[PDB]
Order: C-alpha cells, then sequence, then structure tokens
C-alpha cells in the first residue's frame, strides 16, 4: 500500500530529470511514508489519490507509470518540460483518472484517436499551451462525463468537431488560438446546454455565430475574440441571467448593439471593439456590475448616455474612434472608479466631466480629436494617479490647473493644438516620471523654466508654437535621454549653449522662427544621433561649424540667419541651396569664386 505506492512514484521520478531537484523528498533516507511527499496526496487507506507536480521543471516523456498506482484519480503536470509526443500506450493504464493536466509543456505531434476510450472517467481534461497538432480527433464526442475540456494555444488543424456537441456534460470549452481552417462554429455546439464557458477566440472562424447557440442559457463567459465573424451580435445574448463576460474584440461584427443590452445587471465585461457595427450605444444602462466596456473602432452615434454613470464599479471605458456626439454625462467618474479612460477620435462638445477623476484612481484620461471646450477642471490638477494625459486637439482653453505639471507619477502630458494660456510653473519640477511633454499650437507665454533640466527621464519637449520668450534654459542641455527639443515658432532669445555633450541621445534639434543669436556651436556636429537641425528664422552669426560635415540630416535648414563665410564644402551643391537662403553675408565656393 504505502511500499507499492513509494516504489511506483519513484520508478516514475526515474524516467524524468529533475534538474531543480524538486522531488528530493520522493528519494531522499526512505522511512517518511509517501503520503507526505511533495505533491503527493493519500485516502485513509494510504494510497495515492493525487499527484500535483505543478511548476516542478520536471524533463522527459510522459511519466506513464505513475497510472499504475492503483487509486490515482487526479495527475497535474502543469508548467513543466514534459517532451515528446502522446501515444496510444501512454494512457492504456490511466482509466481511473478524472482529472488529467497537461497544460504547458512541450508536447508535439497528435492527439491519440484512442485518448477517450483509455480515460473515460475524465472530467477535466487539459492539454493547453503545448505544441500539438492534427485535428481534433473525433473521438472526443465519446466522452460520457467530462465537464471541461482546454486545448488552446497548440496547433491544432482541420476545423473544430462537431462531435464535441455530443459531450452534454460539457461546462467548459476552450480551443482558443489554435492553427483551424477558416470555418463556421458547428452548430452542434448549441447542444451543450450546460455550457458557461466557451473560448474559441483566434480559431479562423467565419460567418455568424448559429442560432443554435441561443440555446447555451447558462453562458458565463463568451469569448469570440480574433476571428471573422459576421452578421449581427445576437439578442439572446442579453437574456443570459448570468452573463458576467462578452468578448467580440476584432471581428466583422455588423448591426447594432441589442437595444436590451441595458438589462444585463450581472455583466463584469463588454467587448466588441473593432466590428462593424452602427447605431447608437442602448439607452436606459442598468449595468449594475460592469467593470469594462470597450466599444472602440466602430461607426457608433449619438451620445454616451448619462445612465452609464448607474455603473458604479465601472473602471475601463474605450469607446474610440466612433462617431460619437453631444456632451460627456457630467456626473461621469465622481462615483465609478475610472481607471482607463480613452474617447479619442469621436465628436465629443461640451466640457471634460469635472470629477472624471473624482475616486483618485484615474491613470489614462485619453481624448484626443474631439471638440471638448472651456477649461481643464482645478480637481484634474489633484488627480496623482494620473500617468497618461492626450487632450489634443480640441477647443480647450484657459489656465492650466496648477498641480497638473507636477503629478508625480504623470509620464506623457499631451495637450497639443488647444488655446491654453499662461506660464509653465516651477512646480513641474514635481514631474519626476515625466518623459514626454507635447504642448505645440497653444498660447502658452513666458520663459520655459530652469526646472524642466531636473526631469532627467524627459525624452522629448515639445513646444511649437506659442509665446515663450526669454533664453534657453542652460538646464536643458544636461538632459542625457532627450530625444527631440522642438521650440520653433515662439519669441525665445539669447544663445545657444556651447557645452552639448550631455545631449548624448539628441535627434531632434528644432528652434526656428524665434529670436536667437550668437554663434551655432561646434558642439552641434559631435551630437552623435542627430538628425534633424533647423535653425532657421533666426539672427543666428558668425561661420557655419565645419563638424556639420559629420551628421547624417534628414533636414538641416539654416536659411534666413545673419550668417556669414563659406557654406561647408560638403553641402557646396545646388541641391542643398535652400538650406542656407536668406544669409546676406554667406556665400558658396565653387570654381574658384564665392557666390550668392
Ligand atoms: C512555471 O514554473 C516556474 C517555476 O518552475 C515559475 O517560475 C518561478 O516563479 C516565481 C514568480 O512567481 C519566481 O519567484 C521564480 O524565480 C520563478 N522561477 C524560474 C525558474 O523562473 C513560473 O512562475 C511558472 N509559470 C506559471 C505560469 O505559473
Ligand atoms: C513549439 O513551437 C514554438 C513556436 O514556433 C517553437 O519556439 C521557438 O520559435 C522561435 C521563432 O518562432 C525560434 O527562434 C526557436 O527556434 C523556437 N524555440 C526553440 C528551438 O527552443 C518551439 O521550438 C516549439 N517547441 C518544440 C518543443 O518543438
Ligand atoms: C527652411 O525654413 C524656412 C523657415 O524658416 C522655410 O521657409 C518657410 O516655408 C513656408 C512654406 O512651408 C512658408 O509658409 C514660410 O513663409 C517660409 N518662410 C520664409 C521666411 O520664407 C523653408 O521652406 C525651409 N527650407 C527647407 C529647404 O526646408
Ligand atoms: C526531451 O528533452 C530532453 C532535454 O531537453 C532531450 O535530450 C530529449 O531528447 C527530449 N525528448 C524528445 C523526444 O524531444
Ligand atoms: C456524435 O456527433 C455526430 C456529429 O454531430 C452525430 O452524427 C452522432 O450521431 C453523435 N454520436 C453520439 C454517440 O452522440
Ligand atoms: C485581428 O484579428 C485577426 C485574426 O482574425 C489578426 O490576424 C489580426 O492581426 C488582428 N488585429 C488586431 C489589431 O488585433
Ligand atoms: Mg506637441
Amino acid at each position: 500500500s504505502l511500499n507499492q505506492d513509494a516504489t511506483i512514484l519513484r520508478q516514475a521520478k526515474l524516467g524524468l530529470s529533475d534538474p531543480a531537484q524538486s522531488l528530493s523528498s520522493w528519494s531522499d533516507n526512505n522511512d517518511v511514508t509517501p503520503c507526505k511527499w511533495l505533491g503527493v496526496s493519500c485516502d485513509a487507506t494510504s494510497n495515492v489519490v493525487s499527484v500535483d507536480l505543478s511548476s516542478f521543471m520536471l524533463v522527459g516523456p510522459f511519466p506513464s507509470i505513475l497510472c499504475h498506482l492503483p487509486s490515482l484519480h487526479s495527475l497535474s503536470l502543469y508548467n513543466n518540460s514534459i517532451n515528446g509526443s502522446l501515444s496510444a500506450d501512454d494512457f492504456d493504464t490511466c482509466h481511473n483518472l478524472i482529472s488529467l493536466d497537461l497544460s504547458e509543456n512541450l508536447l508535439v505531434g497528435s492527439i491519440p484517436k484512442s485518448l477517450p476510450f483509455n480515460l473515460p472517467n475524465l472530467k477535466f481534461l487539459e492539454i493547453s499551451g503545448n505544441n500539438l497538432s492534427d485535428t481534433i480527433p473525433s473521438s472526443f464526442g465519446e466522452f460520457r462525463k467530462l465537464e471541461s475540456l482546454n486545448l488552446a494555444g497548440n496547433f491544432l488543424s482541420g476545423t473544430i468537431p462537431a462531435s464535441l456537441g455530443n459531450v452534454t456534460t460539457l461546462k467548459e470549452l476552450k480551443l482558443a488560438y489554435n492553427l483551424f481552417s477558416p470555418s463556421q462554429i458547428p452548430s452542434q455546439l448549441g447542444n451543450l446546454t450546460e455550457l458557461q464557458v466557451l473560448w474559441l477566440a483566434g480559431c479562423n472562424l467565419v460567418g455568424p455565430i448559429p442560432p443554435s447557440l441561443s440555446r447555451l442559457t447558462s453562458l458565463v463567459n463568451l469569448d469570440l475574440t480574433f476571428n471573422q465573424l459576421t452578421g449581427s451580435i445576437p439578442s439572446w445574448i442579453t437574456q443570459l441571467k448570468t452573463v458576467e463576460q462578452i468578448e467580440l474584440f476584432n471581428n466583422s461584427f455588423s448591426g447594432e448593439l441589442p437595444e436590451s443590452m441595458g438589462n444585463m445587471t450581472t455583466l463584469k465585461r463588454f467587448d466588441a471593439s473593432m466590428n462593424k457595427l452602427t447605431g447608437k450605444i442602448p439607452d436606459n444602462l442598468n449595468l449594475l456590475n460592469l467593470e469594462s466596456l470597450n466599444l472602440f473602432e466602430n461607426m457608433l452615434e449619438g451620445p454616451l448616455p448619462e445612465s452609464i454613470t448607474r455603473s458604479k464599479t465601472l473602471s475601463e471605458l474605450k469607446l474610440f474612434n466612433n462617431r460619437l456626439t453631444g456632451v460627456l454625462p457630467s456626473q461621469l467618474g465622481a462615483n465609478s472608479p475610472l481607471q482607463y479612460v480613452d474617447l479619442s477620435y469621436n465628436r465629443f462638445s461640451g466640457e471634460i466631466p469635472a470629477n472624471v477623476c473624482g475616486e483618485g484612481k484615474l491613470e489614462y484620461l485619453i481624448l484626443i480629436d474631439n471638440s471638448f471646450s472651456g477649461e481643464i477642471s482645478n480637481n484634474l490638477g489633484k488627480c496623482k494617479s494620473l500617468t497618461r494625459v492626450r487632450l489634443s486637439n480640441n477647443k480647450l482653453s484657459g489656465q492650466i490647473p496648477h498641480g497638473f505639471w507636477g503629478l508625480p507619477r504623470l509620464s506623457l502630458l499631451e495637450l497639443s493644438d488647444n488655446s491654453f494660456t499662461g506660464s509653465i510653473p516651477k512646480t513641474i519640477i514635481g514631474a519626476k516620471n515625466l518623459s514626454n511633454l507635447r504642448i505645440s499650437k497653444n498660447r502658452f507665454s513666458g520663459s520655459i523654466p530652469n526646472e524642466i533640466g531636473s526631469l532627467n527621464g524627459i525624452i522629448e519637449i515639445s513646444g511649437a508654437e506659442n509665446d515663450f520668450s526669454g533664453e534657453i534654459p542652460e538646464s536643458l542641455v544636461k538632459l542625457k535621454q532627450l530625444s527631440r527639443l522642438d521650440l520653433s515658432k515662439n519669441q525665445l532669445s539669447g544663445e545657444i549653449p556651447r557645452e552639448l555633450r550631455g545631449w548624448k541621445n539628441l535627434n531632434e534639434l528644432n528652434l526656428a522662427n524665434n529670436h536667437l543669436s550668437g554663434e551655432i556651436p561646434k558642439e552641434v556636429g559631435i551630437l552623435p544621433v542627430l538628425n534633424y537641425l533647423d535653425l532657421s528664422s533666426n539672427q543666428f552669426s558668425g561661420e557655419i561649424p565645419l563638424e556639420l560635415q559629420n551628421l547624417k540630416l534628414n533636414v538641416l535648414n539654416l536659411s534666413y540667419n545673419h550668417l556669414s563665410g563659406k557654406i561647408p564644402p560638403l553641402y557646396a551643391n545646388k541641391i542643398y541651396a535652400h538650406d542656407f537662403i536668406g544669409n546676406p553675408g554667406l556665400c558658396v565656393d565653387l570654381d574658384g569664386l564665392c557666390r550668392k
């Protein structure tokens, strides 16, 4: 009993390599009964009933010998390196198993056609995340007790077999992420009336969801993402009394959201993004359990209904790239833990809801390419959770809230192409995580504050087309990660600093159309990744440094300055000419004579 089982366990272990020594309890000082060995569970008569070797890093062929344990009912080899292929014989003796978990291993080759006959008592079968190939055997329809089947993430091909509809005990059917031929969802899956989980994402499915699936009245999670299903989202999903998740992202669904979607009180997550839906968001929403609503990249029209505010656990709202209109519900966010809000590329208007970050969890506020107007609320100035703000291409105006500039987790601050006014405050010093500052095409004024040069991670400062004045702060020149500096079309004055070697990552320097003066520093030419240099329309004077000829410039523009001497010889050709026009004192040396 303990004798027999210890020996069979040890036999099984001998056919495996165990480089992490996960099974050291099995062969160390024989004495401890096997019942207390790692991964081993016994019944009251001390017979092994369950072997669970999950995540033990074991290598080698399937350990068929474990099946010789007379009371073994559960075997898990989840997340190891069991390798080679499965044979008919591997499972000859495994007929007492109820639970078999071979997920996340290295198995290759076909599923044996004999598997159901050798494992007739199985309730749970998982072989997800391997490299299995060939078709799912039609023999699978012979299982009399199977409750859950997971073959997701293999290379299974052919088409999903119709005989699976015979397995009427199934509650979970997971086939996602295989290499099936393009085909419809088999009609016969409608016969699996107990199903709670149907996961056929990335299955090369075409055609409509079959009308027979309306018989799946117990569905909790329907996930058909990543296919080319067509026609309408059927209205019977709305009558599911226990539905929690509907995932239909990246299909070819057309028509409209069923009107009665509003009464799906149990729904937690709804995604129908990346389809061809038209019509409006259903109104009279009573989505009391909703956590996530994604409907981006469709052709939805009309407003976000006020009733979305009844969803007091809503955290994710992604509606971008539709034709949505009107003002947002003024209370949006006041009573929801909003974390990710992306309403970009629509036609929304009116003010940004003032309590969008009311519960202090908002991380992404993405509103690009709408017609939002008025001011950013001072409330937003205190939203310390914000990491990514994109408010560009709206009709916003006024001063930015003071603390907005120094929020401690803010990474991307994009405000471009609005009508914002004011100076950038010195409290920007607080924005320790700032990577990208994108503020071009506004009416900001004053001097660029010195403290921007303390923000060591900054990779982009983009501030073109404003009213900035004063000097370029010496501090910018020691931002070691700065990639893009664009301050074109302002009223900046003074000089460029001489010592620029701190700009080891600068790719673009654009300072065109300001009132800058002095000489172009020699060290511009020693910058190792500069490919864009625009200093046009300023008052730079003196000679063009010969070191510029080290650079490979996509853009070089020195036009409309007060430069003197000769053009560097590398640029003497007539094709480069427009790069230097409008410098009265400058000439080009060609054929033994200097020419304007
Ligand atoms: C698969 O198994 C390995 C252990 O063999 C797991 O890797 C360990 O996971 C924890 C993280 O929770 C780390 O502290 C260990 O350092 C990891 N070890 C190694 C070798 O990487 C891995 O988490 C398991 N995978 C799953 C999905 O559970
Ligand atoms: C299972 O298939 C995968 C995915 O094709 C193989 O994983 C690697 O695939 C990448 C590129 O697709 C290659 O650079 C490697 O050669 C593959 N990994 C290796 C050789 O370890 C994977 O090899 C397959 N596994 C088995 C056991 O055949
Ligand atoms: C170099 O920069 C100057 C501006 O400093 C460019 O000239 C402007 O070009 C636009 C056309 O897109 C006109 O609207 C402006 O009126 C021009 N400014 C002046 C002062 O004439 C010029 O095109 C750039 N040259 C190259 C080769 O890129
Ligand atoms: C199983 O993996 C080991 C070690 O990585 C290898 O030496 C052995 O030949 C593998 N077996 C098969 C059939 O690939
Ligand atoms: C199994 O399913 C096939 C295909 O739907 C069907 O024709 C066959 O009669 C079914 N057999 C059993 C035993 O249910
Ligand atoms: C959309 O799904 C298809 C499979 O139908 C996939 O090949 C494609 O890359 C996916 N695209 C996106 C953006 O998810
Ligand atoms: Mg910008």
